[PDB]
């Protein structure tokens, strides 16, 4: 059952660098446009914040508590997460999860923590990782720092720990077109059970194909939404089209059998 | 307060499966004149439900609504597997009153809402094929094999959002009984939509229909306890107006 996550960047309230979807009121609001996406075929939302003021806090706060409210597909929350008390506080607030990185890899514990409390379905874990000297590596802080850690040892521990899925960033596709890295998602597909979900690199509706031949369970992207690349019914018609299992239920939820000239 | 009553056929390659009791008939297993006969006697509506299944399905199905058109004069339904707008619009083009989806518009509600938007509500007919699990009324899919996971009062209101004109509504608990209509379905589903509510499963005797009727229901549909005639259509009107069911006469 393939999933389609669009992700949100989002800073101070706002969806940086916004949309250019005209129908909405305020395509620059996170709340309007994360709902628009749940009532025209998006499956899942994540909204990572990048929020560097003192506010940060209660700003994620805030966002998944309106969120919560209107919206009724699941979503993700992540940004700087960085331990269990901050995680703790957004999931309790209404999201369905939490999306960690540099903190997991700085302590492994804390996704067993935020599991064991709150299920391992509320625990996601972002991997960038890296292509360096022949050998796929995991990359923190922004994808900026070298951990010399392997992305297949990784993969093993992030499981391990209890996360309930993976989020699979490549750095190697970062600002790229050209499609999602599948030799990537193919290297790590045979090292976990979890549902992997596929990010960076996406450009036209057959990268879709190509992540989920590749055995992504999920596939995750922003801009190329965003701006309106791809639209979003239309990629799934398109997947189910060329045998796909996709779900078409939240297809035209905002459409009528009226006609208003 | 107007109560409607209505025979499904369910047709295979042309055929009425397993027949009537119809001895009069020249082909008891004739889907045409096993419901032209029905629309004399006092049926309100038909359905036909096809479950031809070796690749002629299509063309089968359209034959039958040319036929069943001509010779016809009350409405009448088709359903059974019809997937997508461009089946149901032929289907209609082609003499139809009301395709019936299900399965179809479980995976693709907007087929709902296309179909009406062209035709107009009363053009469809939504199935919806559910089963107690748990403690919640749920919805099945494929022939009633499938649970979706769909609770019944959710899609009830999502079928009428896009636009369905009335609502079948079929008891899997009931499937091949003789005990009655699920009337406690049927209340159920009564305050959650605004369509005609259709009672499908469960139909042995006479009373039943008054039950469902008590029970909010706006028509009643049968099969095989017309076709093997353990009720007859005209006693069946005749006692429901005398207890005062506003049915036609």
């Amino acid at each position: 059952a393939k999933r389609i996550d669009a992700a949100l960047i989002v800073k101070d309230g706002r969806v940086v660098e916004g949309s250019n979807f005209e129908n909405l009121r305020d395509s620059g609001d996170p709340v309007e446009l994360g709902k628009f996406y749940s009532e025209i075929g998006i499956d899942e939302l994540s909204f990572w914040d990048i929020t560097a003021s003192v506010e940060k806090r209660k700003t994620m706060l805030e966002l998944v508590e309106k969120v919560a409210e209107q919206i009724d597909i699941p979503f993700t929350v992540g940004g700087g997460i960085h331990d269990f008390e901050t995680a703790s506080e957004l999931i309790l607030r209404g999201a369905d999860k939490v999306e960690i990185n540099t903190a997991a890899v700085e302590n492994p514990s804390l996704i067993t923590q935020i599991a064991q409390t709150f299920g391992s379905q509320a625990v996601v874990v972002y991997i960038a990782a890296k292509r360096v000297d022949g050998e796929f590596m995991v990359f923190t802080y922004s994808g900026t720092k070298n951990t010399g850690i392997l992305l297949r040892d990784w993969v093993v521990e992030v499981e391990k720990r209890g996360a309930g899925e993976i989020v699979l960033g490549s750095i190697d596709r970062l600002g790229t077109k050209s499609g999602y890295d599948t030799e990537m998602i193919r290297f790590v597909r045979p090292l976990t059970t979890l549902p992997i979900i596929a990010h960076r690199g996406a450009g036209k509706m057959e990268h879709f194909l190509e992540a989920f031949l590749a055995g992504a369970d999920a596939a995750k992207a922003d801009s190329v939404f965003h701006f309106r690349e791809i639209d979003v019914r239309e990629l799934k018609e398109y997947l189910k089209k060329h045998g796909v299992n996709v779900r078409l239920e939240g297809l035209g939820s905002l459409e009528h059998h009226h006609h208003h000239h």
